[PDB]
């Protein structure tokens, strides 16, 4: 995954970056305890100024004291002098190994929702770019009615809408810290001293806690997450789908998949779409993780920590990856508007057939008159290769070929496209 | 899946009532085209009186027109007279099929929501009978500081006041309805009419659609409710824990695992809470389902519909009985609270290691002259079978034996449990 | 999902035949305690002649005695006379349970199994049909080289013949009884009461097993089950997209979709195609459950218990009406071998440039003289939309136009469609 | 993952390794061709001596192809000769890359092949050091009869005989190579060149394949290194039960969890059980992502490619590392003898009243008589906290006291373990 990494994700998620922040918690406990006159400011500013964080040392400790943070502040003691005594003062493993992870989880975040905001304004500058340009809708994969590239990718405008909502919603759920002791009782620490740390990192406290967070906050989150994810792929395939040859209406502008310099001119691939429906197959995968980190025992276990080692990097680093990717191929996203106009007219017309019926019933005539002076002409133009219009104008459907224009317009199809637009906040 | 279906909610998922959902929306349709002056009011003010739904009718229909809503438009015609011209008026079969789906579901949020406000009540009521009930902290299955088995349900109230927010919340992006057209373009039926139904049916509109709602509602919704399902089974998990033979700090007061007529007393089993482990395990299962229900094709593919038509019922009505069965398993739980008192001392007393630590080195002590004289006993607390106070008691700690009793007081843990409640709202 | 069900499958799964299924395992039951010589066997067979099963009444019972296998036990002994004391002896709950859960299984992979065979039938016709049906292979949904429709078909062929030996395999893990005692020890039942059993009802015995058989068999089980259903949703996608109204290179021969009675003859849907990918999304739902399933509490815990109860009728269910309903829809499926044939040159011949180009070389050429009169004309091709013939023949490469036809002949790429089909099982 | 990987398998993932496997195939394939009289045997032999891979030099070059297979091609050509003109002869990117995949793959199988091997031998002298150690059965997590836990270890190693010869079995279906050209058809590339390369890579040949090898391959390969994990959580969690500290009936012979150089002693928790647990959460994930690559279009799509980037090194290294740490948890696993037999009389004797009742009956006594006088004991033993014995003694029952040693001996329960250790092939 260092292919599938962006830099200023994969830093965050780095040994140096998680043991600065236990650093800062750690630091920041001081801070809460010396308000509180259990240690002398002076050594905690002492503190702040000479502790330095050094990877390849806390690990050469580790594989002695077996435990992490044990070793991290065994390290951190060795850059410090008399002040040692006051690092990790009153506090457990996991008050600091967790109010750090939901801080750093907060720097992610900052990135992802980033990623959202811009993938929107590409999605609000390519819908407005072809608020009106012709194409066909399709259901099962089958030509309806005309649509617009426009209004489709207003369809996609409000869904990332929706997924930044959600997004916004559960960083309140998950932007949390907890420095609550060994069994979440604040029995040998005041609640004072999470307040302060948590308010200073930015982030929010759990109002009762065990020895960890509550692991449904970070379920919610890779749920998320994942759903995002998902759209993505929903897009992804959309852009396979109008890509392939026999459609040719959009093409992912990047020249990729060959041809450029060769003498294969007709391999046009949408490989980057391809590429965000397998990252997105990945993603969801940790929803079962996720999912099943929730039944942890009593207070505490820790086999949550193991997994959420992988998932929550993995799935921030290809989440970050995936929204970025995509939203240049988006932006880039070269649109056929031609071939779309023209494939409108590949069912021969058939497509306007309820517009003649309607326009001979609103005209005098029965509404079975109509029907049979269409139907058995309709049906002919798809089992010969002709145009519906040829077939209906041998027929005294004239005596209004005037106005069969009207009938066979497309552009009726925009009716309405200036309020779907309005309803999905483009105007 | 009728074992695990309660009433109320087995009823919203039966045909009749899909049917009826699916007359309510086209006579509310033709309501809406009749202020639009398409359609004569008398003429549906006599749909709304003459026509009724007749299950096994529209199925016999079923076999040979081979579509659902076509085989419903024919039955309920069969009911009316010459009224049934207007059944359906200028609709798509799922501009119906989707907005009354969201109705119906709108209905099962109205059960789920009770359910979830009565678990929380339940929860409360434990909370606060069980404030200060005194029971071992466990962190890796092992001992490690006291806590309140109040405490314990006020950390389970929380975390359904956060999956009650979510699931309010998600509610508005599900409870939602459609009536775009063919295409979602609105090109041949006015946005007011879904303005109308979905008003009347006490739902909003998806601002764009295509020819079904987007799916990425629905996806949000099973990852709600199986967020909630797997909290239920984190719950089930302790209780399964705490029944246990070794520990009996709880029981399922059901007398289910027999022994109560027969000559096996030691017989006391979670049987219910095993049970809402193993649904959660279904309700699990359609995250997957929902997710790849996802990307749909164009502006429509029906596969989403098939695998819905399990999963919608089959995890609304498995959540309805897991919330309500555990619900009353909770209730009814029995709570052993001498048994738990009683556990606080199978480590012998070595859980106030810390407290006789502190209270040497708080009383002119040096940090290890108090370290050397308590670690040594301690350790031979454990090794042998007897006391820590005890093997305190030997040395001369004595000149303080009158306030041991503190150190080893399990009441100082209660210190914080006042605002352990306050914090979670249950003050 | 009784719109889902077929009848033999249905039937397996009811209350009725999960009885029979106890009746049967606790007469058997009897009939290896007698051999024994601790019942007489008179009174065995009285107990099969007079015992019969009633799903109302045991019901009834249940509500009472709030277990399944006690109200059986009872309700049996209802229509018996003195030989009810026999029912059940020195047996405990899940001997018979989970013996007789193994054999409805084995009973419902008997359909599965014919349902595999039927549909390796209908694709090996296919296949021998369409042998040498020239269509395009596309690669990232673009024209790559041609194939043939029956290779596809083949592809297919094979796909099933690796489900099959899979299927086969898992049916011996799984179609597995036990019948060990209250904890797996034998300590009260000697292990020939399950040997009899076993042979009797056509399974194996599971050699150390606890109260219940080991989940593994279970979990492996409906993760093969569902890679055929993954498998299915491949095709059923495959169909999807060649139906597509730009390619229409197949076509589901049902009619549905509309437009046999009507006047849109366009409207050619893979609906039930779109129906088996559906399915295929719940079928893998039960992947979690079933996984989840296996971490079960020392001897046992009953949690699997329910999860089953949804997921083996679901899952098997499911995957019997998806098996024949898509081999229906491929025995019946409308291959339309002209499309097929035109759309390889909507490419406008530039799949033959390496041919050309190649033909260059093997003629005295160099390797890159041939290059440079082939690449630019083939560009031209593309951008005007001319075939790319016309264009290589106004260059002298004339001086071999007798045959251009062998570079720019399709049926070049059948030169191997012989040695596939031997390959595949199919000469 | 670099926490949780072992270094053999870690070496196997690398990109190194990979360009490696690419070269050995390419070369392989020049060895074909000139078999078939295509290149010169000398050009092959300069070619196997000359090529070097250069990884940094690959990935230069890939920044501006924009594709690794053609990047690799130029890295190789730069450190050969004239010889260049023959790598990749006749080849496309995938019959490397996915020949050279299923390659890499046969060697991550060597290394987990021997790791369950070994698995499967600490198991059985596991089972044969405990064949006769009496602990409690558990049902529900409550005592019902005795067991060893020898039986309980012979549990496990049937368990892994079954999760081998599945793993056995998915080697033949994954380690499988193809080189069948750009749409699977042969057309430009004799099968002779994949029978040779495949051969001496040592893997077999996919008899009819597209531009890739079909992914239910790998996807019941996943399924199954995830039973194998799943399993591997089964009996950490059974691990984790025990070492509960009101069972301690074992042990992770760690020392890890803290109090051995502190004055903690209690503090033994199964941290490494919680870990295997966790990664298993995460080794369950990729049955989504490898189940979601199978619906694969047309002849290929590379979606899956980016997903088993990540998939297939992250789930071969994860089962590594939980394979042998949990194999040397168990191996070092301390084992309680003196707890497990002491928790047996937890429940006062009521483990053996069946056995009471029986002596009675099968002495002349009437089936309820024997009832009365066990029943109305029974239950006082539970309400009080004394022996079930000393309340049988009180009342005439005597005269029978010299063998009520053997209703109340749980050596009774030994009777079959020669035969449940004979059958599970450990005698
Ligand atoms: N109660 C605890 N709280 C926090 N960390 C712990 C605890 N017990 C052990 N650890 C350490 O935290 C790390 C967990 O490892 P892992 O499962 O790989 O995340 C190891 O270094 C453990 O020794
Ligand atoms: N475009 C469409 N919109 C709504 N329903 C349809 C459409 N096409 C077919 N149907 C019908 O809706 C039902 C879908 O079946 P199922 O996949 O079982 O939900 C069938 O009765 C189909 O014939
Ligand atoms: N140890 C046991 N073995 C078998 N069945 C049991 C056991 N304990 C309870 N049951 C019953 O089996 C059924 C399990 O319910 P469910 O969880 O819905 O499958 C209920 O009727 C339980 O009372
Ligand atoms: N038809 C193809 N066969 C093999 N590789 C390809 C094909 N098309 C593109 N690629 C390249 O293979 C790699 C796939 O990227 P990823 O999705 O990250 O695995 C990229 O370098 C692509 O340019
Ligand atoms: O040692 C500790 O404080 C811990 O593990 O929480
Ligand atoms: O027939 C219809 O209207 C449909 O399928 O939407
Ligand atoms: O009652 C029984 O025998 C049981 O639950 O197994
Ligand atoms: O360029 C190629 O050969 C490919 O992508 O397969
Ligand atoms: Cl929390
Ligand atoms: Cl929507
Ligand atoms: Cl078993
Ligand atoms: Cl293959």
């Amino acid at each position: 995954i260092e292919r599938y990494s962006r830099e200023e994700m994969s830093n965050i998620w780095t040994d140096q970056n998680r043991y600065e922040a236990w650093l800062e918690v750690e630091i920041l406990a001081c801070e809460a305890w010396s308000e509180l006159g259990h240690i002398p400011k002076a050594d905690v500013q002492k503190i702040r100024q000479n502790a330095k964080v050094n990877v390849e040392r806390a690990q050469e400790i580790e594989q002695e004291t077996r435990h992490d943070v044990v070793a991290f502040t065994r390290q951190v003691s060795e850059t410090l002098g008399e002040e040692r005594k006051w690092v990790h003062y009153g506090l457990t493993s996991t008050d600091v190994v967790d109010t750090a992870l939901s801080f750093v989880i907060k720097q992610a975040n900052d990135i992802i929702e980033k990623d959202l905001e811009r993938f929107i304004d590409v999605l609000a500058e390519k819908a407005k770019n072809y608020k009106y340009t012709l194409m066909m809708g399709r259901t099962h994969g089958v030509h309806a009615e005309p649509t617009t590239f426009g209004v489709k990718m207003a369809l996609w405008y409000t869904e990332m809408q929706r997924n930044l909502q959600r997004f916004k919603q559960v960083r309140e759920e998950i932007e949390v810290g907890k420095m609550s002791g060994a069994v979440g009782t604040f029995a040998n620490i005041p609640p004072e001293i999470e307040s302060y740390v948590c308010k200073h990192l930015g982030i929010g406290t759990a109002p009762v806690s065990t020895q960890t967070l509550q692991r449904d906050r970070h379920a919610y989150y890779i749920a998320t997450l994942a759903l995002i994810a998902t759209s993505l792929e929903k897009f992804a395939v959309e852009i396979r789908n109008l890509q392939k040859t026999e459609t040719r209406e959009v093409e992912e502008a990047f020249a990729k998949g060959q041809k450029g310099s060769s003498a294969m001119p007709h391999k046009r691939n949408p490989i980057g779409s391809e590429n965000i429906t397998g990252i997105s197959r990945v993603i969801r995968g940790y929803i079962t993780t996720a999912y099943e980190n929730v039944p942890l025992w009593h207070e505490r276990d820790i086999s949550h920590s193991s997994a959420e080692r992988i998932m929550l990097p993995d799935v921030t680093i290809a989440l970050d990856y995936a929204l970025n990717r995509f939203t240049n191929i988006v932006d880039r996203l070269t649109v056929f508007e031609d071939n779309m106009r023209n494939n409108i007219d590949k069912t021969f017309g058939l497509i306007f057939s309820q517009r003649v019926l309607l326009a001979l019933i609103n005209k005098g005539m029965v509404r079975e008159e109509a029907y049979d002076k269409v139907q058995p002409k309709a049906m002919i133009s798809w089992e010969t290769k002709t145009p519906f219009r040829e077939l209906i104008e041998q027929d005294e459907s004239i005596t209004t070929k005037e106005e069969l224009d009207e009938c066979f317009d497309p552009k009726h199809h925009l009716n309405q496209v200036d309020t779907i637009f309005e309803r999905a906040g483009l105007a």
